[PDB]
């Protein structure tokens, strides 16, 4: 009952409640993860369908050990949201983002709505807007603690200020870099390594297609890349898409040719969320510092 | 005000809260690690001391984000616990342990008090204790949920039964060997690694120091250890007291010389947190199979 007005990212001010409990989310990576961290989650979610006509939330289990299964947890739809679904869920708010389709101008005639876009700020602003929509600024400030110790605690490891990193991926026939690589980056930039010129040159937000042929240009003391494992797949897939934009093309990496080259598990990597920030730097940490070579 | 009865781990039937609001711990690291990862923070807990006066529960902002400096927890001792604290805090919940100074009976008459051993059954049955304990089953469903999940992953990752892993730990001059090196050695089993017969031979929950002559009999496809970092340690620390304990050790393990001998950060390896396990997971993940070597 008690009220609060925000302004989302359309610049819309809504009023809505101090403290949320029927929460009806629109993203499940983007939104219902880091709801569920902050200890508000969602009383329904978009999700995703599996072939046999089952749902999940992504990454819901492997990083917060919640999903639609062991939940109470309504699936409100993947790709077409099912607006019987939400009001069925009798929301307090409605949470939705700029690449979410569904009218906001609907939304808004079933419950307050809100939208909040990663664009402006990343990650650190989307958590810190959605602790302010939920009165959750405290659990919230307990997460930020926690990164803030796995932070100095990677920097006391080694002197990140004089490592160079990179993070890499193939992307069908090229070579495709961030300015910053989700999860992956962001613990990399906070921990203060630092990237090759043509990956720092890359706008904030950004990204770019690079030749193959211009491969020594990313490289680094140690190179990243990630590998998709959700759908039965293993490091090696990841070795082979190289093989076929460049063969050899470790050789042209110094990183890769003295056995620097690092691969991540790209679920966790991409997540938006603390959980994986947590994953990252421990893997950045033993991978750069524990893990001698001949 | 609800009520329920709990025998604790020295036979006692006490009738405790059914979900109890203000919980006194008397352990950082046995206690208040699990309460804070049920969702069931204490309002006072032991703790360490820093020789400027400061205070802090240990493994408690690296781990949970939670500490006495940004908290409301209070601190009521070390070396001696604070019973005028524990008045104060007004609980309705005092959990202690066997190896603490506190007389028992001092505590029966502020609140209900019991007493957890870790040494019957391990982290497992000390996280369910407390769970029926504070009503937080189900929170504790979910942490196991995400267990599940990450040692799902792992194994989805490549074909562990085929690989051998081993945890050494330099101790004085010999290598101490544990039958399972807390959460490293717990998530390695789990995962379904291979180790080696000398390992295996340990009874359950034991350890045994040998000889560093004998370190070829520790040799695996993958030798683990761990560094301590909570106090500026560095990796390269644990490698210069490996040179002490024998030069030239590396040449000695198969796994040394051929960049198969990987060091992980200590503080979270040794602690029974389910944060840790995950933090363990992913280092094994990314270090057995994410590391292509040349």
């Amino acid at each position: 009952e008690p009220v609060q007005v925000f302004t989302d990212d359309l610049g819309r001010k809504v009023t809505v409640p101090a403290h949320p409990k029927r929460i009806v989310s629109l993203h499940d990576l983007d939104i219902t993860i880091p709801l569920i961290e902050l200890g508000v989650p969602p009383v329904a979610s978009h999700g995703r369908t599996r072939p046999d006509g089952s749902h999940f939330i992504r990454s819901g289990a492997l990083l917060t050990g919640v999903d639609f299964d062991n939940s109470s947890i309504a699936f409100i739809g993947t790709a077409d949201i099912d607006i019987e679904a939400i009001v069925a869920a009798k929301p307090d708010l409605i949470i939705t983002e700029p690449t979410r389709n569904t009218p906001i101008e609907r939304l808004e005639k079933i419950a307050p709505t809100v939208s909040i876009d990663h664009l402006k700020g990343g990650a650190p602003e989307i958590y810190r807007k959605l602790a302010e929509l939920t009165g959750t600024q405290s659990q919230l400030a307990i997460l930020e603690r926690r990164y803030q110790a796995q932070i100095n605690a990677l920097k006391a490891t080694l002197d990140s200020q004089k490592i160079t990193v990179s993070v890499i991926q193939a992307n069908q026939g090229k070579i495709n870099v961030m300015h910053s690589y989700h999860s992956l980056g962001r613990v990399l930039r906070d921990a203060g390594f630092r990237f090759p010129p043509l990956i720092e040159s890359i706008p904030e937000g950004g990204r770019m297609d690079v030749s193959a042929e211009r491969l020594p240009e990313l490289d680094a003391d140690f190179v990243f890349a990630t590998w998709r494992g959700d759908t039965g797949g293993k490091p090696q897939d990841e070795l082979a898409t190289m093989e076929k934009v460049m063969p050899g093309w470790c050789q042209f990496l110094t990183a890769c040719r003295s056995g620097r080259y690092v691969l991540i598990s790209r679920e966790e990597a991409i997540s938006n969320s603390f959980a994986s920030l947590g994953l990252m730097a421990a893997q950045i940490q033993s991978q750069i510092a524990g893990r001698p070579l001949p």
